[PDB]
């Protein structure tokens, strides 16, 4: 029924965020277990983190005609089985080579699910009013999974073993399988307005993209924190992000969207600058919460601007914003860690954070162009 | 004793900067007895001459102390207000402005040097200069309506005579406490302190912020008349929130700078002033400028109170303990924006436009802020 498909889509997006948010606090300690020596492996961890983004980009434009030719349910099956396989090898992987294949399979399955589930939700809901509510429910489940995934793997690593969280995620995925069993984008990427908005979103999310694969190694090398607080350190970045996106989605229309994006990028730069100063775990709640709140600001201010820009000058569909918005996230999560590993090899982590903050601040006042576009 | 020195510097900045703003609503109306180009140069006469006298006042403080320059500044300010009280021609109204500029430069450099000298603790030093900037903001806020009501109700010679009497009282207080009747440490030459990157960053920060309230003030009434079509009684009232927010910001952030962080304070102030300048030209009425002007004044007070004690902190960290030249550089940074702004702002507005000028200033401040992170912890000199 209509509630069943929404439930399975919500659970699928939940697991999709759970896997990506549980990989981040496990892989560096996983490499530490078999063996300061992460300065040489930071590049390989950056490539392993950018593999999913690069695979999602390479398989992005192929699922379009595939869903039209063979329907929407069939591409669901491939994505779910591939993500089940990626989960099962991730709990069972022992070497660096298997992790890359697991990440590529996870990226392909994430792309297939993100296409097929939203396509099904659009197809089922033809009432023209409940579709937006279902999309909001899916986004809320996405945020809930983002919140839950970060403390999960770090807490259940040194306490209940290593394969426990991945096996639990695979078992939860098996539950959803039984429930489920019963103006193109290249034409929209030539005007300056949409390109500026996409660049703003990408440069806003690149900070949290670079914070993932390079922060735990810095924490282990300097702060001497235990192995269970590494996943807890990212909790403010999720909680503050959720409160910020709710509040500023409420409040952004009053004080202007372009000012929202400008102030959000500025506070992103300031938070990233203030991040590498703390010498204890308690010095990271401020900057991380600020960065999450700022990313909520920039996303909630840039999505309606993208929608209005597409509507005013071009003809749009139910999911025009999803194609462009997922492009900016893919550039962010693909160009963040791969370049960040080489940057940390050549120069220090604080220099990388200063560079990211400087880029965000310098790109900040280019959002003046987006105020009142013409026709 | 050390508490009374702050009272002397507080009074000195109050009287000198009150004369700066009292003559504003008296000169263009009484001069009448094309025009903007010359009347505008008269308002900028103090800034041009004060910038020149700063390099000749800095090294002078190392050889004769901080008392004689302050007494000379008081005497020059009294002479300037006396000359303003009786002059009634365009030629005689320029020498008085030049004398007021010389006295203002002398008083500012001597007072800041003395305040740096007496107060040694950095956290303690961050409050005296905050209250001094608050007194300066109070003088700039109260000079305009006092002189306006005095001219409108009692005459042209009334407020200048009252300011002269207040200057006499201030000089009597100065003779009472300071007794203006050579430093052991030989301070570094001024040319060497212009090579330290931190000093240049701080001076550029103060100079850029002081370029925003400057290039906004003379060119704002013209755009208001051209677009909003407002009556004559709102042009003065538009800039009042900037002064009020400047006073509040300078006091509170002189309190808060030692706690929250000097470099973060300067960076947030620069970002706020840049965004305020960006959002200024979007207003479609007088009520659209209440917010951006208040943010601009608060951010400028933030930057000023953050970058005042940092100069003395750097001078103690690296160079010898002599504070005259660094605050001479600070006054040069303060006066450069005020001497460049009024004389050319109409030219830039006629050439490219007021919104483009605001966007350029805004963008220079937003695209300059991340350079401040360098003042987090300068390395010390070799032992
Ligand atoms: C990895 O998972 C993601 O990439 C999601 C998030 C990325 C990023 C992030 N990762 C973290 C990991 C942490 O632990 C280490 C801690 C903090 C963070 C933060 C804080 C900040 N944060 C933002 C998250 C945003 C999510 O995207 C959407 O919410 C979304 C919403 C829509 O509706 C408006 C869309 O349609 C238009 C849409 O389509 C493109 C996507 C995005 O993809 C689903
Ligand atoms: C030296 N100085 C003069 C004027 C100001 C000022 C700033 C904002 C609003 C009004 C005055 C600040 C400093």
């Amino acid at each position: 029924s209509r509630q069943l498909v929404l439930v399975v889509v919500f659970v699928a997006l939940l697991l999709d965020n759970m896997l990506f948010t549980v990989v981040v606090p496990i892989v560096p300690t996983f490499l530490y277990d078999m063996e300061g020596f992460l300065e040489e492996e930071i590049t390989r961890v950056g490539v392993l983190f950018a593999s999913k983004a690069v695979m999602q980009l390479l398989v992005n434009p192929f699922v379009g005609p595939l869903t039209n030719r063979i329907g929407y349910h069939i591409p669901m099956f491939a994505g779910f089985v591939i993500m089940f396989l990626s989960t099962v090898m991730f709990a069972f992987s022992g070497t660096y080579t298997l992790l890359f294949v697991a990440r590529t399979l996870q990226g392909i399955g994430s792309s297939f699910s993100s296409v097929a589930g939203l396509g099904m939700l659009a197809s089922v809901y033809t009432d023209d009013h409940e579709r937006g509510r279902a999309m909001g429910t899916a986004l809320g489940g996405l945020a809930l999974g983002l919140l839950v995934g970060a403390p999960f793997g770090s807490v259940m690593y040194e306490f209940v073993g290593k394969s426990a969280p991945f096996l639990i995620l695979a078992f939860l995925a098996l539950l959803d399988g039984a429930l489920q069993l019963c103006t193109p984008l290249f034409m929209l990427l030539k005007d300056p307005y949409i390109l500026v908005a996409a660049g703003s979103i990408c440069f806003a999310n690149m900070g949290v993209a670079i914070l993932e694969p390079t922060l735990p190694i810095w924490m282990m090398q300097t702060m001497c924190s235990p192995k269970w607080q590494l996943g807890l350190a990212f909790l403010p970045a999720s909680v503050s992000y959720l409160i910020g996106t709710n509040l500023f989605g409420v409040l952004a229309n009053k004080m202007g969207r372009w000012l929202c994006s400008l102030i959000g990028m500025l506070v992103v730069g300031t938070s990233l600058l203030c991040v590498p100063l703390a010498h204890n775990i308690f010095g990271l709640i401020g900057p991380n919460a600020g960065l999450g709140l700022a990313i909520g600001m920039v996303d909630s201010s840039m999505m309606p601007i993208m929608g209005h820009l597409v509507d005013l000058r071009h003809t749009s569909v139910y999911g025009s914003v999803y194609a462009i918005a997922d492009v900016a996230f893919c550039m962010g999560f693909a160009i963040g860690p791969s370049t960040g590993g080489a940057i940390v090899k050549a120069i220090g982590f604080p220099w990388l954070m200063v560079i990211t903050g400087v880029i965000n601040i310098v790109y900040a006042p280019l959002c003046y162009y987006l105020r009142s576009p013409p026709a």
